[PDB]
């Protein structure tokens, strides 16, 4: 569905380390990052976005609208520019960050109750699964 709407808890995460690696965020982060619990809210009305992804030490929140490029300065995460654009593939939403880094980005494919979203970052991918609290 495209309702993305909701709290949600993950549930798997797989290669994490790889994606983080690809990105270049600091040995010492992932290993604070894969340690700490991840909660992921999303906020949607129409095209309208607000996403924040909450840890006990790091937070991480974008708003976007879909079809509408924006600049972003991923400041928590490996801290660099890029144009971002979200748009949806059938039920898929993509998002696609040009910048240093290629295939970057992320999918997201809501199911029911469960959230898939694959971040890739280069030559890695990162696949993580959350249950709608
Ligand atoms: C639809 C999901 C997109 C998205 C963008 C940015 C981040 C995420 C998801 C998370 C939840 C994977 C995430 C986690 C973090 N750290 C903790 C807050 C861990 C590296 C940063 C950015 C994003």
């Amino acid at each position: 569905t495209r309702d993305a709407n909701g709290t949600w808890e993950m549930e798997s995460n797989e290669n994490f380390e790889g994606w983080m690696k690809a990105l270049d965020i600091d040995f010492a982060l992932r290993k604070i990052a894969v340690r700490l619990t991840l909660t992921l809210v999303i906020d949607q009305d129409g095209d309208n976005f607000k996403v924040k992804c909450t840890s006990t030490f790091a937070n991480y929140d974008v708003d976007f609208t879909v079809g509408v490029e924006f600049d972003e300065y991923t400041k928590s995460l490996d801290n660099r520019h890029v144009k971002a654009l979200v748009t949806w593939e059938g039920d898929v939403l993509v998002c696609v960050q040009k910048g240093e880094k290629e295939n970057r980005g992320w999918k997201k494919w809501i199911e029911g109750d469960k959230l898939y979203l694959e971040l890739t970052c280069g030559d890695q991918v990162c696949r993580q699964v959350f249950k709608k609290k």
